[PDB]
């Protein structure tokens, strides 16, 4: 009995008897989805390169996710890593969700073909007043669901709800998204830690005397192996199926951190939540920051829970 | 002019007007390398969760490329990562050349969707005796072509030979590799670096010193970034895209380092050297080492010759 | 903006406040048809030829449509072409609807790969005792929706419901059935005729009598064009959007015709109808046929109103 | 033992000991024809309906033949039915051979999604003089090569030369084309009559007498079935695996016959030929007939041995 996600979307919609808008809505974000998948891979390349004779992944991406998501009338108010501002779905074809979403997270390992994905984040509109900007500014405590499409040795979309997280791996052969993991969750504790080493000079205490435990821990066990692919859903999504700690501090020269809130943090920190994982700025939980700015940063540490609650504590240490 | 991989060995095979039996085999690995790629990507996965009622990518892999190697009748004796001992083709189907190879590059991201992928360095036998492991140990300068393929966000092959370095994108949707960059020169200095850290602990005082000085420049520079796929085929490619500098140098558990010399180490020696890079243990170059045991281990540092270089330098300061 | 056929589907079923039952039977119906469509195509076949060392596409087609209809909790009686006695579901997969398929039309084509096809048909269980074979004995003018896939240059899907017919053109790079022809129309009066001239000799004299008149029209206009691919998809598909005629009528060694009642004629017939065009057996309107055996054959008459027209009074003639 | 295309064209290429030009065409051809099939079947189709926001088929299969042979330096003059003149490539790209070619045949199916495909046939140029129509007008007796790809219910590509048939079955997941039918030979007889009888009214004797014969067989025997796709290579092609017979003779319109000669006629009645068969006007070998128009059109009749000479027969008793 395989589930493709098509029907997986479509049970979890009648058995929260929804009136189908937010069914829908899955529907199209997998099917843009598939859509930059292809584009990833360079199909159709060759008439790129002129094959019959006589435009860039990031804004390409970024058109397919925005026209697919207006189409689907399920959204009002919609947040793109490519837009300066909240885009105002047209009347004719508003829908209660406001999305939130990174079309194509790790731009900088774009040209060395290294895995790259989408990040989303999906809110029901939770006033009655016109759509504006602010409608996208709700704590990801609010997400009503979250997740993101990895781009790598394989394309794999993993999907966060209240009830839980599910991976679906896509066969090419047939356009389809098979479930190949339920009801994830990620283990107590990990032996990878996931950070920019380049920035050491600019870290505050806790990352500075957290690294050097990995590498040379006081109870002598073994050092913890490094990773870091520099994309932000690739990194992530090793740390959620093997576990660890992926980080992003602030520093120095970037005091509020990298990443940006509501469409890389927040929904990352939505699915390692419901996968039994830790997401923090280092003093607060990622979910409950109340967005101020649309394109606000925040610092985040992510993953395993003993790991996670490792370095809180060396926090509080240097309280 | 639109340039296919197949069109561009069989060029080239002509103006070295070589009897066809090289291309015949170059041809045979570029096949090799569309069918792990498809593999890879999980075409046809839908029938393993049983859409109709009803083998391990490293096994799958290494038969692939060996079955379609022995086929080219262009080989008479085989390295693989796989086998305990080289593998010597019957009579029947015996070449004059030897390959040594790795069929699935980075089997530690298999399972989280990284980038993988698969390396290749290719001999003319040595001698009139009969094939035997022998043939298989010469030095990475003997190499007569050298290559790898990546399967990241798209697939891409990398082909070095005497006059240079070209790398083809797949294009799957014809199953042809493209020409996308001619005669590739990496950068002489990028900013870059690329090494596992977690072994901090066991790295010589060279080693130690030279990330050190990446984090805190004594010119007072931007340090450098980090990146670590866990892939040497992805860690090295960005490497010969981007510029900078990849190593796995000696540790506890590998004195002499952790990847393999003849299908790990040369390749990606002979790719680096032929771009205007360099390869070094520390202390030698790694396509002068003559190699004893088919399956030895070597320390590599290679990339940007200012940074490797600058490395080297580290060590003779040291000695 | 662009309709998949998943949106469309769901559009479909929301509008009616399906419970979403349906909407997941031709989900799955959709599902299925890519993966018989992707083998049909020869993906992987290279696999086969043991590419990497060391069944039949009707028994494949069968299974898979078994298995995803079944899979989709939606039916309750299934009538293949390819099984005897008719399918009863489980109990715990039941759903409300009974469905009939050719799950690959055109066999006598399908080793010199001419076009083939899938076809169906869905009925809503009309009564509450236990599922039994009589379920599927309801008369076309009962059914809910029926239509076919066509596996010919291009793969097509087209579905008739009561609302009418559309086409959905499948673009194998995203996996995603795109609408490409909505509420479609056959024309009034067509310039082909379909029929095997094979078995002129055994042709009752009213079809003798039209296909004179197609090559020798009495009142001089142009003769008609004739095509007769072999596959009844592909014949009726032809039929469908060119205009035109298509005959499998009986004959002195095949009294009641080939083509068989339930997952060939109705199937077609109702899409005929709904496109506005007509099928007969010669006498009465196929969709009005009371089925006495699930494997019971039938003459059929179908195409553009006036051609069919035509041949009827030319029937009624030798009444 | 696997054996693609590639290394069956590469190989012959060896045994022949070619300097590598005609290889490096067939090799061209190869690729052109992908190209094609990727197109017909529709893929990235989703992109007309602006699924991201926002060429006939024969315009674009034309472009890419053109295009692919005149990067192969293997040309000087091309031939295609898409263009009044012959093509004279330019100096810096000529290379020994002549191709006639008609980029898609099947115009009237097109839309119907029925089966289509590519023709070819190739010369070698047969005089020192500057290239000209002239080196096109050859009989087809002088072909070195000729054959044709149909984008059926999968892609196939038949080539023959003066060694024998050879069918290769393109498994489009890995864009190789896999030898499955190995020295091809038609049957003796047949029992498939293919011809559109809609010209009825416009056959001569023969045919006329022939076609009846087939329907009221003298000895009683079971009568031919028939079969018209309508497209010249999907006809030809069930013809060349099924064996039977396959005619397009004279009539009103086409007083010499519909197809074109150059690159219709010959390269099937070469294949024809080369698998045992025959093909003929009625009154001459269509290969040995000398062209003076490179689009000049001829009657053809082609198909196993017995069945076609029965025909000749007939026409020789009127004589
Ligand atoms: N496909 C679905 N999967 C999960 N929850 C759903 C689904 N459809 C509806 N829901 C839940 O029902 C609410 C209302 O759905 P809707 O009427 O489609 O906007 C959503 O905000 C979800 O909490
Ligand atoms: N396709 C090719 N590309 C580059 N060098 C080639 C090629 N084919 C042959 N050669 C060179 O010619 C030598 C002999 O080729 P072969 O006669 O095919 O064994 C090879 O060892 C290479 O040095
Ligand atoms: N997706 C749909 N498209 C068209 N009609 C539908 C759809 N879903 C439901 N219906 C109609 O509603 C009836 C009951 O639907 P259901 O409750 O899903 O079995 C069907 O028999 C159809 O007449
Ligand atoms: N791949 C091949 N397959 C069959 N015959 C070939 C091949 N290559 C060359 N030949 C034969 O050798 C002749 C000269 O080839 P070339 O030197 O490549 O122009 C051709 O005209 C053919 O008769
Ligand atoms: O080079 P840096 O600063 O480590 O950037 C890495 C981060 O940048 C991003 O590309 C920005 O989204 C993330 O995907 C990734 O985690
Ligand atoms: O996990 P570690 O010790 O960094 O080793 C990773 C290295 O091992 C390999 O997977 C091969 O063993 C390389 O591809 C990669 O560079
Ligand atoms: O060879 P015949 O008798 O014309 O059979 C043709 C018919 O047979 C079938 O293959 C049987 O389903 C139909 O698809 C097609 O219309
Ligand atoms: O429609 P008609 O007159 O039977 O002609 C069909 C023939 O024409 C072609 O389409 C080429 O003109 C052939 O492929 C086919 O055999
Ligand atoms: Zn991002
Ligand atoms: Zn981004
Ligand atoms: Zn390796
Ligand atoms: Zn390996
Ligand atoms: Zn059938
Ligand atoms: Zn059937
Ligand atoms: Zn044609
Ligand atoms: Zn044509």
């Amino acid at each position: 009995n395989i589930v493709t996600l098509t029907r997986f979307v479509m049970e979890e919609g009648r058995k929260a008897r929804g009136t189908g808008e937010m069914t829908q809505l899955l529907n199209s974000l997998c099917t843009a989805v598939k859509a930059i998948s292809t584009a990833v891979r360079k199909a159709g390349i060759a008439h790129l390169w002129g094959i019959a004779g006589s435009k860039k992944l990031d804004v390409l991406s970024n058109d397919l996710v925005i026209n697919v998501l207006k189409s689907s009338f399920a959204t009002c108010v919609l947040v793109s890593e490519e837009d300066k501002n909240a885009i105002i779905v047209e009347p004719e074809k508003r829908g209660k969700y406001v999305v939130c979403f990174d079309p194509l997270d790790g731009s900088s390992n774009i040209d060395c073909l290294v895995s790259i994905g989408t990040i989303f984040g999906i809110y029901r509109k939770n006033s009655t007043d016109e759509p504006s900007e602010k409608d996208a500014l709700q704590p990801g405590r609010n997400l009503v669901a979250a997740g993101y499409a990895l781009y790598g040795s394989a394309t794999m979309l993993v999907l966060a709800m209240v009830n839980g997280v599910n991976c679906f791996m896509l066969d090419p052969a047939i356009g389809e998204f098979i479930l190949v993991d339920r009801d994830v969750k990620i283990k107590k504790k990990g032996s990878i830690y996931s950070i920019n080493e380049g920035y050491a000079k600019e870290f505050d205490p806790a990352i500075t005397e957290y690294i050097q435990r990995k590498k040379f821990p006081p109870d002598n066990s073994a050092p913890y192996g490094a990773r870091y692919v520099g994309s932000m859903v690739a990194d992530v999504h090793r740390t959620l199926v093997y576990g660890g700690i992926f980080m992003y501090p602030a520093n120095k020269k970037s005091p509020k951190g990298k990443l940006r809130l509501l469409y890389e943090c927040n929904p990352m920190a939505y699915v390692m939540e419901k996968a039994g994982g830790l997401a923090t700025t280092g003093k607060e939980a990622v979910l409950d920051i109340v967005p101020t700015d649309i394109h606000q940063r925040a610092p985040i540490i992510l993953g395993s829970p003993e790991d996670v609650t490792e370095l809180l504590e060396i926090y509080q240490k240097h309280a």
